[PDB]
């Protein structure tokens, strides 16, 4: 793997491996995976397939796809190695890929975000609405969302117009990053660098999560929460430091 | 807009053409769902029934049956227009009168749930919970049709959402996605909650059995209530607890 | 008449309970006879129905339907489960009075029922196919079940929507389980890192019920409870984090019910 | 009971037929309430029909379905035309022994209707969507009809299949036409350059007339033929090129039937 | 081959598996059509209920319709491989028996018509019409339901082929695109042609009315055919005149 | 117009007004001609909405079909360029384009051409399948078309595996170029340059049917038929000469 590399290569052997073994999916494979030349082309394929509609047509998004910033699939890249570390049900590259609604939705945004910022508002919203349809995730076109970003499970997660994400972090199910008030302006969180949220947790409001933070599943977050804190409860409290530093471990290891 | 003006089916228009003028890919669908059509029910007919057409009951057959629905009972399209205005006045993303109509998943469940309703009560019970578990599907929204909804209603993100058979809110009410009005006990009767005039739910709370809920409270993100809940009163916590609506959507609990 | 005052058919009843829909509804006439009555088993019913909801243009209805019949022909206790299933949704459920109207029309009753056809094809060594199928149950039920999670049967899952359970899930028999509900995994690791919950358990709506922890038989989570230790027998839990509150089950002793009739 | 021989609604025949179908066939009982039987009248029906057949995902069959019935509201000599011809197949065809067969299930009459509102939509000024509606009907039927063609009533087009009529053909009123006829063009030049087909006449299969030459009235062209010259009324003609070959019509004097009866 | 050994399945699975390995893009096609089952009528019943398929009755539903009438008559299956073996004898085109299986609109539009008989004869005379229609629409092909269809029968290209309500073929007829088996007449009754075994019908040619076609006669392409034709009898023109089978495929009319 | 050019350029000009004039096509004009940079890119996302199947993706096709001999895309604006010519009910570029079944039978025949001589015979099959469907035109992957070809209605045109056409061909519906016999070999027609064949017209057999010449329509051919003759009836004769030469003619005029 990753930690042990080309990706893209990887995934080609998984998929060929998984064709073989499954003649029911030997040609949903070849098409999505093994007849395309890049990772992001397959991407483009695969995320028009499960947004395409009577409305707008799979070739239609599978090019305006195609056609989208090249750092969005350094992104992409990010968040595959990103869920094959943290998610100990993937074992493979192309599992998350093909079959994880989470690592869809997000990249789906990324395009969708892209399309907004370029002006086109009405496909941005069209494309939102397909998203939340299809994959039970809302997250409005102009959130801002850094890379190695896992949002496992997917079902329930929201996040808001002014939401910004830095990067790994690790969302799970349920998650709301929503806003508060009826005025527009900046009314969703901010998340620091190295955040775990627990499942159906929410944060509302104009407020900072600092880096390394630790949101406790089912809390509910009104006020700031300082870097390397760990938060619990309705609403949440801190409880705990959510990382040690070296200086409070004292490992002593120089191997590795 | 329909606080400074006001013509709702005009604007929403004058927004569409708009829409298409600038999105040439979408404009057929634009013409077809809206322009084409002489009134607002009709659009919503229309486009429910895109939504939710399926092998079993295709678009078209969904489309008739929602036009009788709605020429059954004037009144649902007039929940319609208060609903639209209450997602404007409330929600700060929401800046145009067609954007819910055409594209919040929330806006769609509410109102496919008020022709469910008409159907039901007309006893056609087998259709109704053929489109229920249909909306559940599309829209992850778990309605039932007995259930009583006002108008002024917004449902923001809505996923999740449920209400269940005896459930019966009031008007001017704001619901956030992962709200469970929800049952209690294995009997019939009244067993759901009943919401007042006014009241806010924020995200992923729960209000459980035949409980009542005052006019103008507000239930905290992630509450859970099991008893009933004063006018005027805020409650947070599992179980909710007073500590301390749906006009001003502060979702503050601490 | 019913399973629950009936010396009792349930598939002629769903048979007898679909004739009057199909001629009280001439618009869904043609699907329940295609559907229900044209079938000669209520499994047969299950595959069609099923793979109506999960099959796609990459996954054939058709091809879909005969495994899933050849699955629930295979595993022959599937079926069995299923029938526990519909019985336990009439007994619990007050908003069900008809036996087809779950079989129909409750994605919780479809979702679980996929899954256990869905952990037949996992343990037959057709993962590529599972995995495929537990993302399309995730978006077309709202409803994410690891093909490798265990149900025993009497199950409900009622509206279902966000209902997770992860790999080493463990679901004994006559567990009632509201929409929301997780029962979520802990730590990078692999290894046994899911909830194993006991017979008779009630778990409310959106609580989460996280790490390799046991759910003691009888025990009741109330809604939105996080529950991250374990919980003994017969005891209630609630808040954030979950603490016992209550004994969950009412003896004989404290009722003094004196009815022998 | 039927138009020849009581004092007769077709709307309401039409009606009892489709009933007496759907409750004998329940795998097409839906489509024919949702086709037939939830209409208030036969226009509303074709209207619907067509658009199914019509309608892809380019062009909304709902849509669709409104301009047809905008159209036939718009010009409502067409709905009179549509019921000429169904008694025209009714009477004509030893195979239609129902007015609803050749309404849900004959593609030569599905193609004429399909025409005659293709052409209201042409005189409107929608060229466009005429071209488009014409190329749906070449594949879905495979009969390709210009639009400016100009169709009397009382026509039967049986089977269908290859017939192809040109921009400026006319044809009159109770004529029948085989599949695989054609009423085509000759020359690279605009203006008139189509048969025009007077009434009463009778179009063999795979039967060629070509040019701007005239069929006079109650003349037959037989299966087969080539027509490149005028046909003066009540002539056969047969062969290839086709000549006169006999009279189309058995006179009274000639058959000396005395009945009065 | 079947007149060098013979398995027609086994042939058509061995021919299916090599076309899957070559065209990974219709492996799942191949699989999911031919490979995944265990009999040829299975896979007929399956690949006719994909072309016929439509929103009015879906692929699953007529499948199960098609399984169920070969299941009621196995000799229709039986006249399925005679065809199969004729088009490869004698269509020149034909080197693999799966490719008409697959891609022959003449051999799936008479198999279609095979169980549109049975299901006719049934009473199911509402569904025979329908797929009639469907089957028009969809092939080109008109095939009334009442008419009698031998075994070893092949209609090459089969665009715009039309055969009327008493029309009876035999066996070992071969048939080109556009020929008509027509009736005569505004009467019921016998009004449609009686072909004989081993006769060849040219591209467009018509035979009309309630006339005989004698054993191996040869109607030439084009012609138009009004009377009874002697067995061994080769007729050419419009109307057709004898001037001097079916398995040599000899379009001579000179 | 061509005869007095861009073609590619007049095709978007007659579509943008189109689009203008028919809201309830302006999407699809978008989609399928608008938004591509080449005529060929339209020929292929048009013939692959035709084609598309449940089995056979429209996106799959699109792509097989836009990889698909630059000479093939010289043909088809060849072949544009005759129907304006000779067909009357034929005043725009974009007419037979988007709405001549016989001009998509020809071009989808000439890129199933392609993939037979690589080798695809599979594909080839399906497709010729899916156009005798679609199309109720039945042309076997191996015919060989030449250049400036018109299949007016087309319905009904059958050109088996040996047939041959040349360049400048004139076709209606109904015709057959067929086959005799039971073995393999050249056992179809060839046709010369400037050939017209009227409709229902059948040709059989390895013949050779000479330049200029005409078939009339209903004619059944199974002899050669000589450069510059007639032929009319069943079975076809001879019946006069179907072009003038210039010392025949005494045409006298210099301009132009
Ligand atoms: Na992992
Ligand atoms: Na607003
Ligand atoms: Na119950
Ligand atoms: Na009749
Ligand atoms: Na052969
Ligand atoms: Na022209």
């Amino acid at each position: 793997n990753h930690l042990n590399f080309d990706l893209w290569h990887t995934i080609r052997e998984e998929t060929a491996a998984a064709a073989a073994a499954e003649p029911m999916l030997a040609s949903f494979l070849h098409q999505t995976v093994l007849r395309h030349e890049s990772l992001g082309s397959v991407l483009a394929y695969h995320l028009s397939s499960k947004l395409g509609s009577p409305i707008m047509d799979v070739r239609a998004l599978f090019e305006i796809y195609q056609q989208a910033d090249t750092q969005i699939s350094k992104c992409v890249e990010a968040d595959l190695k990103a869920i094959y570390e943290r998610d100990p049900a993937c074992d493979e590259y192309s599992l998350p890929l093909l079959y994880f609604k989470g690592f869809h939705a997000i990249q789906a945004h990324r395009i969708n975000h892209r399309l907004y910022l370029d002006g086109r508002k009405t496909l941005a919203y069209f494309l939102q609405n397909r998203m939340s349809e299809v994959f039970g995730v809302d997250i409005h076109p102009a959130a801002r969302l850094g890379y190695g970003l896992m949002l496992d499970h997917a079902t329930g997660f929201v996040a808001g117009e002014t939401a910004v994400l830095g990067n790994n972090i690790s969302i799970l199910h349920g998650v709301t990053l929503g806003g508060s008030g009826k005025e527009g302006g900046d009314r969703h969180p901010k998340i620091g660098d190295g955040v775990m949220i627990g499942a159906n947790a929410s944060i509302l409001g104009n407020i900072r999560i600092g880096s390394n933070a630790k949101i406790g599943a089912g809390s509910v977050v009104v006020s700031d929460v300082p870097p390397s804190i760990t938060v619990v409860g309705v609403p949440a409290k801190p409880v705990a430091r959510s990382l040690k530093t070296p200086s409070a471990d004292m490992d002593q290891n120089i191997q590795f």
